[PDB]
């Protein structure tokens, strides 16, 4: 029942490359095509950076496994649009998530996450979530 | 004395776009390469998008006089590197600050501020700060001449 697309944010991708979800990985890089922002990548990479002094490899690795979307002019345009109309709801979130959220709208990605309660104010403007614990029963569902 | 390159921040981007600052937003452009990161413009853009302006032109304006730096690669692995070496000394800094204060790293700019003690803890790395009533002194100076 999972869509072909789907992306991550930073802690749910965190989480997806310890060592305890190798086997959820494969599966999941197997069979999705995963939709990642360097807004992500670049918060996976300074959780990365906190243990090793080389990152780049780290970096590349990714960029060949994951389709990195960069911030593009449509998601700055449209991330805006969405920011202004939360603030004015007397909501107001983190670039992190926006930007996460916006490129998942974009890319038409389910947002795989262990907070999906953070982005419930952004299914309004077309932003689909699972939670984490969700998405891995699935991918253990796929089973034979 | 300002270098050859410059950027701002979104706050002082705002300012150097309002009506009574016209003449010295257009020797800045006229003297100096002004780099932005895509997050600044992303930061004015919002804050255009809440005043309900047309965010299509506003952002093709701004690609039409400023070279608009992406999340490039090298400036997301430096972000990292920088943001890892700064929280392990418990500092906390927020994500488009680091990514403005990188950005300026990566193509030598004078980043002006009008809160130059926020990227104070990143000049260790090479960025270089200025005041933003300081700066439109220097440029109000080469305006008279």
């Amino acid at each position: 029942p999972l869509p072909p697309d789907i992306t991550f944010d930073s802690l749910a991708l965190i989480k997806m490359h310890s060592q305890n979800m190798k086997r959820i990985l494969e599966v999941t890089l197997a069979k999705f095509t995963v939709n990642l922002s360097i807004v992500t990548v670049y918060r996976y990479l300074t959780a990365r950076a906190y243990l090793k002094k080389n990152i780049e490899a780290e970096f590349e690795i990714l960029k060949d496994i994951y389709n990195i979307v960069p911030l593009l002019d449509d998601i700055a345009i449209k991330a805006a649009q969405i920011e202004a109309n939360l603030i004015k709801k007397e909501i107001t979130l983190d670039m992190e998530d926006i930007i996460t959220a916006t490129t998942a709208i974009y890319t038409n990605s389910l947002l795989v996450t262990d907070d999906p309660k953070r982005y419930e104010p952004i299914r309004r403007f077309g932003l689909d979530t699972m939670p984490l614990d969700k998405f891995i029963k699935e991918v253990e569902l796929m089973v034979e």
